[PDB]
């Protein structure tokens, strides 16, 4: 559970002391020339004379616009840490502003803790401004190799998801959501604003969303700037906050009138908070208009109002850079000379090149620190799950009644064990749905909890298992429920969250930055401890859309996290449950599993039970076996076809389909596959079985009949080096299906028992067998033709149970 | 359960016809006409010529004030049932207007169809006049003799507790509930108001309250009309009403006019309710503003505006009648014949003395009818409750371990018992406590349903065994508890409430009235079928409120409910609960009884459990057994006293001192009365033990020690008239005690084992026991002396167990 760290929800009683203030405008003008130095200057940090061209990067890499707005809120929201002793995390949604996150974690000593090298002098200052987007260096974003992130802003839209994410279950916890005013037209991040219905002020935190309204994105201005302020008010008090606008830089207003009045509205803005978190106390079930805070400044802030008689100050034009180069000429040179010289560095700076004690004075110690609080580095905080007795949710009766017996919806299973790790895990686990938690079947949690709504209740005729607090989350929105859970693992809880397969595509770009946020931790931040995984079961998949049609079929997120199997991460699984058991034993090793993406195919649909748990355990600790119980070939050499399949549905047509060629006397190996990373090149994946493990399962020289759940390129691009690989015929999803029968859906896939049965028997001898052949595609045409007269599958289909059952 | 009735909360969606609103005001007209008639008139209804003085009433007894105005309602509310299809119950608040509701009755045809001797016609109508408040005739007020009522309103106040009980597990009814300007000034109407925050718009009715602020009371203006119509308003939107004031009758506006600003306000109201009850289909959550009806009019409206020079319509003096007598003088009756004329009778009766046609045309009829309605005759709607099995609930362990096992709280088998009455018996069974359901220990019940609460709710934390719907309900109000669960059986459902025992005298007054009702249905209204009874657990007894003290130390409910024990109504039980199992038997003779008010006095502390479930029945049978297992005596021959007790505590004291007389070889009966009523003299009544079964158990010449529950004079009352009754020693409460320990209470009492055991000894030889009785009382004044030292009772008190138990 999170820890209560500091003094939460205290109002400071008292105005705030003009010393603090002085800190606060010293903070701003240190971070702003911090970031000035990491993107211009490769050297001489402090100006120096002599202080020449020579000084400034070759290639200026880095943003400079939305910075100077984020320095100033940040120097604000280390003086309230310290004043209040206030457990705060921020979420930089402006990522490319990643000068004010490394100019943080400088001042206030977390960079100097994490790199030693960096010190605190000439020496140091001139390695952190070179090292800024350089070659050997760190990123331009608030990356995880910043010390106060847990959100790298690269991919716009996260950050409203992100920070209600991280207050779940951490009532402790402040969130500073900073949101770009582009940002804000992304979709993510629109939705992302209606979280405010979906958390408790007494069992989570609080976020303060802030809009940097800097008027301005890369080239054009934003809708929300440009929008009337009646308008703009509206919108956010419909969304169910109270906003509150700060307008400065307009005007000739000096510094500290500025931080004054930002202060004071800050303060406000707090007191309000701390009454929302002593009511919470007595009455958690009406829900406040939590605050907001419209920050609307000058975009550049600081910088030169015009350069080249370009307004650039209160422009696009100071997106990047307000000045292209200051290597060209002369007269640009000068400018970045005044523009540094402007915040008065003399003033900040002591001899030896530290910053003056005066100037983080006001600064928060130890763990208050946004650079070291625990929550910015979850992993110190993340413990082991109790995890139950797997044992206790084995399907039995594979033991008793055989290989293939019942017709058990598999996610059935995951939601009795995920119910009762909710039991033993109260505020460490939790389920997230974009309202699919049902029809995927993990309704078992409703048991020991609840949905979280904290929008109104009406009646109890529709109102079931819906509490102001509760472990699970539903919100139809692919992004909100990637993101919340993304948060909530990274300030150091667990959980997951099921999705239709197809649906899984509207947050492949999240899979892709999560993928990247843990590639890069595994890769070179090692004091970055191990976070929970996220845990995404892959539902209602393709083979079982016969009732929603060609929209609701696409298993390709298969192929997309392919791309993030690299380098030997092993940041990402990809596992089909094969059955209940083999759920239960992927459950079981994704739960226990850190820093990763588990994806987990799974039908709900009612399907055989092929294996007892012990045996989905030893085949899951390979990834693929061989099934000796349902092979006829006693060894390799025996056997004229190997039988592969890798998802429930691909396993029940290759098992009809050995029973079909059990009765031609055919001797065939049965193989499964249950990790499709196990089949992964041994040159690339190190986890992966051996090319001598390969050849034992599949053979060295027989012909493999390999039904897939996804795209056959997804297994054809994986075995490229295997050995055997050319005599794969790897059947998969082909882009056919509809509004059809179960039976048609893999027909049309030319995946059907009958058609796996044919191809075996082609692959053998098409002449031998071309009368069986033919017999079997009559049968397909007629068993379709059923479909259509009757409206449900021909019965050879439909009551098939493997020969190994004893009913 | 409660059943559908009509069209039920339907919108007219038209203006009211002309048609219908004449028929009103002829309805209006005709009812002020039979109401005078009734005051007034022995013979000649229709003031045939010679109508004299001689046709009038010697005495005359009836109220007018109140009965134009409620004619006018009921009138309005006719032409309402009629248009809708609204299944109607009302509750006539000024129930002194008996008159109207009688009228009513006679006009509906209901008076017909119960009264076949009261014909529509001539010889009828002076049959009607004649017989009301009048000798071997009916009632003054709403009495139970008259369809249409379920609420006498003779005793006022509980005008809304009745509305509110008739509504819940009633969502079709409505009940417009009439509520007097002097009724308004009474606590228990007071109270009745905040039901609005107990009762939920899906599953229970509605009630429009109906203020009938006519501006007097007997002989001074109410509080309501004389303060500021801006007060009035702010008061009912204060308890949560939508205030309407209807003003009429002060002014020369014609009737017709009146009648059709009436209707127009009615139906506005009506469509309100009509919105709340259509609303609540969906949000059943939020409590909406009900509206209520201000109704303001003169006091005695269409009476002389004077009478001998005094001011009598909208005065307090035509609260009886205006005219104090029409045979004094000439003058007088011509007052009365010229007040009789102004309805015009002529236009209202056929020559045959009918009422009209075109006077009834606009009225309901069938069931809809004021006087057919079943929620007025409950009795025809009560079903059986499907009870539980006894055996289910019975303390096996006195067969096992023998008579005076454990320290069981007997409350706790009463509550699981009466759990699964309502689990069986959904929307048909409630409980209600003013706060103390379970202070006495009944809470089993929150296993299946909740407490009914629709004000607001605020924590999980402190919001437990509370739904907007629910079979508990808790106000801090002994008369709404009384008046909820009473209109609850008059509608023919059943129920339980519990109180602390002292507290049972807040509603002395409530249960006179309740049982004076059943008393005049058992003796003279077969029509009115029977009615569950009104079961009260009376705990929390005087003998162990020795943590409360002397405020909460009266068992007085005894002695007021023996003055309705008479003519063999059989419409009052007084049983003492001995153990869990004699309570069982006590219950299922109390849930499956009817026509009664049944006290159960039941102890919820530590007891002994002294019989199987089979000696109980046995016992509960007769009301009294002799225990042969106790008794050393093995006939009334050897038997040298006594020993009887009623009651938990008295039983306990007297088991002990049973324990004390055996150790020094004395020979003795003992006795256990748990029907008290069973104690009466069999002339009185013809349920009680015959003298011979009295003396049987009792003796008929041996001295009887008595421990008594409650006041000894009880008991010396009741058996003035029984073998042996001059020797009978009755031990009971004293007015003695404090805040102090259990022996304390019993010892200052006189009632403690050792005292019990002295007399015991007193009445055999008070002088060969003289040293035993000396050091009997040495040891009372030793062991209490041990207490106010160490704070604990003596352990030979503490410690103590029957003679007959263990392994
Ligand atoms: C999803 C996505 N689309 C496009 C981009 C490219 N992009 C990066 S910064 C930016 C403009 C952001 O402006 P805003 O949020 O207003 O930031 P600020 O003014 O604070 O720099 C754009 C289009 C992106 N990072 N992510
Ligand atoms: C508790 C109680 N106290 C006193 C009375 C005696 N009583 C009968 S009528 C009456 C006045 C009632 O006036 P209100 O309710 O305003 O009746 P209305 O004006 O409709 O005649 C009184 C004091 C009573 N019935 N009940
Ligand atoms: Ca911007
Ligand atoms: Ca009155």
């Amino acid at each position: 559970t999170s820890p209560v760290i500091g003094t939460p929800w205290k109002k400071l009683n008292a105005p705030v002391s003009e010393e603090a203030l002085e800190g606060v405008d010293k903070y701003w003008r240190v971070a702003n020339y911090l970031s000035i130095g990491q993107i211009y200057l490769r050297s001489n940090p402090l100006m120096k004379e002599p202080f020449t061209r020579e000084d400034v990067k070759h290639r200026l890499v880095g943003h400079w616009g939305t910075t100077p707005g984020l320095n100033f809120l940040i120097g604000h929201i280390n003086r309230f840490i310290a004043d209040h002793g206030q457990n705060t995390v921020i979420i930089m949604g402006p990522g490319h502003g990643g000068p004010a996150g490394t100019s943080q974690s400088y001042l206030d000593g977390t960079y100097t803790e994490t790199f030693p090298k960096i010190t605190k002098d000439e020496a140091g200052l001139q390695k952190f401004f070179r090292q800024f987007s350089y070659p050997g260096g760190i990123p331009s974003h608030f990356a995880p190799e910043t010390p106060g992130s847990i959100h790298e802003g690269g991919e716009l839209g996260y950050a409203l998801s992100h920070a209600y994410g991280a207050i779940m279950d951490n009532p402790s916890l402040f969130v500073p959501a900073i949101v770009g005013d582009g940002e804000a037209e992304t979709g993510p991040l629109a939705t992302g604003w209606q979280s405010n219905k979906l958390v408790n002020p007494r069992t989570d935190g609080i976020v303060l969303p802030i809009l940097h309204l800097n008027g301005y994105k890369i080239a054009n201005p934003t809708i929300l700037s440009r929008i009337s302020d009646e308008e703009l008010h509206e919108f956010f008090h419909g969304m169910g906050y109270e906003p509150y606008e700060f307008v400065a830089g307009f005007d000739d207003e000096d510094h500290m009138s500025i931080h004054r009045r930002f202060a004071e509205l800050w303060e406000t803005i707090w007191d309000e908070i701390c009454d929302i978190k002593a009511t919470a106390q007595t009455d958690n079930v009406h829900r406040p208009f939590y605050p907001m805070l419209i920050f609307r400044t000058p975009k550049g802030w600081t910088c030169p109002k015009y350069i080249d008689g370009k307004k650039t100050e209160g422009s696009w034009r100071s997106h990047q850079v307000p000045l292209a180069s200051a290597r060209d000429t002369e007269a640009h040179f000068e400018v970045l000379k005044n523009w540094l010289e402007s915040y008065k560095p003399e003033e900040l700076f002591d001899a030896n090149g530290a910053v003056k004690d005066d100037v983080l004075a006001f600064m928060p110690k130890g763990e208050l620190r946004i650079g070291a609080n625990p929550n910015a580095n979850g992993g110190v905080i993340r413990n082991d799950l109790k995890l139950p007795n797997l044992e206790d949710y084995e399907v039995k009766e594979v033991a008793e009644y055989g290989h293939g017996w019942g017709q058990l919806e598999a996610t059935r299973t995951l939601g009795a064990y995920t119910r009762d790790i909710i039991k033993n895990n109260p505020r460490d686990f939790r389920i997230f749905g974009p309202d699919e938690t049902a029809s995927n079947r993990l309704q078992a949690s409703y048991e020991v909890t609840n949905k979280q709504w904290d929008a109104g209740y009406i009646s109890d005729e529709v109102d079931e298992h819906m509490h102001v607090s509760g472990q699970v989350v539903e919100q139809l929105s692919e992004h909100q429920m990637e993101g919340f859970l993304e948060a909530y693992l990274l300030t150091g809880r667990h959980g997951i969250w099921s999705s239709y397969e197809s649906f899984v595509h509207v947050i492949d770009s999240m899979l892709n930055q999560h993928a990247k946020w843990l590639e890069a931790t595994v890769r070179e931040i090692p004091w970055r401890k191990p976070i929970a995984s996220m845990n995404l079961l892959v539902s209602s998949h393709v083979w079982r859309q016969d009732h929603n049609g060609f929209s609701h079929q696409d298993p390709g997120v298969t192929s997309v996290l392919l791309n993030k199997c690299f380098h030997n991460d092993h940041v990402i699984g990809i596992y089909f449950a094969t059955d209940a058991n083999m759920l239960l034993a992927i459950a079981e090793k994704c739960y226990k599993s850190t820093n990763k993406i588990n994806a987990i195919i799974a039908g709900k649909q009612p399907a055989a039970t092929w294996l007892t748990l012990d045996e989905a355990r030893a085949e899951l600790e390979k990834g693929a076996a061989a099934w000796d119980w349902a092979s006829t070939a006693k060894n390799n050499d025996e056997a004229e076809v190997v039988l592969a399949a890798a998802g429930d549905v691909p396993t029940q047509e290759i098992m009809a389909a050995s029973d079909k060629l059990k009765e031609l006397g055919v001797k065939f190996k049965v193989v499964n596959v249950a990790d499709l990373l196990s089949l992964q090149s041994a040159k690339e994946n190190d986890e992966a079985l051996t090319d001598e493990e390969f050849a034992d399962i599949f053979t060295a020289d027989k012909p493999v009949l390999f039904a897939y759940h996804s795209y056959a390129h997804d297994v054809r691009g994986l075995i490229y080096d295997r050995p055997n690989h050319d005599n794969f015929n790897v059947h998969g999803y082909e882009e056919e299906g509809s509004t059809t029968t179960p039976y048609d859906m893999v027909r049309v896939n030319r995946i059907d028992r009958y058609e796996l049965t044919a191809e075996a028997l082609r692959m053998i001898d098409a002449d031998k067998y071309a009368d069986k052949i033919d017999e079997l595609e009559k049968f397909r045409d007629e068993a379709f033709q059923f479909a259509v007269d009757n409206g449900y599958d021909h019965p050879d289909y439909t009551d098939w149970v493997y020969s190994g059952v004893n009913t």
